[PDB]
């Protein structure tokens, strides 16, 4: 439901990130729309993306990977910074848009990285990948992808056994509806196993506290088109149900696990989605 349309709404970095305090005057909306007016918010939401990426990416050991499989890759920031940072790492991306993939070329070209990154525009419910994977990333994806048994049956059929799936994605806490039932079925049924999972909903409902959010809006909305209103009107209802914990933003860490049956799969992931960790009590 509420899910359902902050995802219709996105239809350097493409998430938005974790504020561990509310920081008074800053402007997440002003932020993204009038950065040529760079404030101190346009390096604060940066270092926030980081975060966010920091927690993420907690319990990987890079060193210890080499190949690494993104299904929504946006822009290539994720794949670009891993193949920066770790020299020996292969890394595929695949988007739908085709502008995206262009984009994702060209800045992986620049870097010198066309040798370790290759970009595809390619639908990651319908494409088989193309390799055999020790991490995969989903950051804000899978949820826009309505065939999740087949996004998910790729996902199993391209990780290497006790490879690592890093997800971050909505829990809804009330026709995928993505519940933890629904969530843990598609874990389940395709031999992964949920380590643990990382509750930002508070972190990132911070990101977006604007007290002033109306008046703020309606400038910015004075230079604009129209797909663009309802898109940040579907950012506030995300919110409000982030506040009241009708959804969660979760920071999911999974392993493929192919010899284990999948009815225990299924029984150990249900225990592991009732004992999501708080952001703030990560560390
Ligand atoms: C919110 S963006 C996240 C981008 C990137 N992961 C990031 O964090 O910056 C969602 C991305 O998923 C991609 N996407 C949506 N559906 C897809 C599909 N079925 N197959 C492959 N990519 C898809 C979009 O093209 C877009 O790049």
């Amino acid at each position: 439901g509420i899910i359902a349309s902050f995802y219709d709404s996105l239809v350097h970095f493409l998430t938005w990130g974790v504020f561990q305090e509310i920081v008074p005057g800053f402007s997440w909306i002003r932020t993204v729309f009038r950065p040529s007016e760079r404030p101190e918010g346009r390096e604060r939401l940066a270092v926030a993306q980081r975060e966010l990426r920091r927690v993420l990416f907690r319990a990987v050991d890079l060193s210890a990977i080499k190949n690494v499989m993104d299904f929504g890759c946006g822009h290539g920031s994720d794949l670009i910074i891993l193949g920066e940072q770790n020299e020996h790492l292969k890394l595929d991306g695949y988007t739908i848009s085709g502008k995206q993939a262009e984009v994702c070329k060209q800045r992986v070209r620049t870097r010198g990285l066309q040798n370790r990154i290759r970009i595809f525009q390619r639908d990651s419910a319908k494409d088989d990948f193309p390799g055999m994977y020790d991490l995969v990333l989903g950051f804000e994806v899978a949820g826009l992808i309505p065939d999740k048994d087949a996004l998910f049956s790729n996902i199993d059929r391209h990780l290497t056994n006790g490879g690592l799936l890093i997800m971050a994605d909505f829990v809804a806490n009330t026709t995928f509806s993505s519940t933890r039932e629904q969530w843990n079925k598609l874990f389940s049924s395709n031999h992964l196993r949920l380590v643990d999972a990382v509750d930002v909903s508070n972190e990132v409902a911070n990101c977006l506290h604007n007290p002033d959010y109306a008046a703020q809006f309606e400038a910015l909305c004075k230079e604009l088109d129209e797909v663009t209103q309802r898109s940040f009107g579907s950012y506030e209802n995300v919110y409000k149900a982030l506040r009241g914990g009708l959804i969660s933003y979760v920071l999911f860490h999974v392993q493929k696990d192919r010899f284990s049956r999948s009815d225990e799969l299924f029984h150990l992931n249900a225990k592991q989605f009732e004992q999501l960790t708080p952001y703030a009590e990560f560390a």
